[PDB]
This record gives C-alpha cells, structure tokens and sequence, in this order.
C-alpha cells in the first residue's frame, strides 16, 4: 500500500519510496521529507548522495546528514 519501498530495489525507488525508507527507519528524520521532494532525490540519486552534498545543497545540518548517510550505507 504505502510501503512499496519494501517490495523494490533501492536503485528503482521513487522519491516517495526514498522518503518511505527514511521515515520508517528513523522517525527523527521524517521532518526532512520535503527536502527529498524539493531536491528530487529518488533511489538512483540517493545512492550518489554524500554528507557534504546534503549539507551544501540540501541545507541539512551535520547530524541529520550523517544519520541519513548511515541509512544509505545499509542499502549500499
């Protein structure tokens, strides 16, 4: 239903599925959902993202950026 990210490979995730992944794995990051929409971060983009980019272009603070980076590491 609203958990389609579970039934698809990260590389094929849509922006909404990326947000789904983040929300479900760390509630404290749910607030940044609109950032991924604004910067159009789908699955393919997520796998190319790094902390410096998130801070420089997405306006994320170091803490959240590191936490997101950690979630990305789990899915490579």
């Amino acid at each position: 239903r609203a958990n389609s990210h579970l039934r698809s490979q990260p590389i094929d995730w849509t922006i909404e599925e990326v947000i789904q992944y983040i929300e479900s794995n760390d509630n404290s990051l749910a607030v940044h959902g609109d950032l991924f929409r604004k910067h159009e971060i789908d699955g393919k983009a997520l796998l190319r993202l790094n902390s410096e980019m998130m801070m420089k272009y997405m306006g994320l603070k170091l803490g959240p950026a590191l936490k997101i980076c950690n979630l990305v590491n789990k899915v490579n």
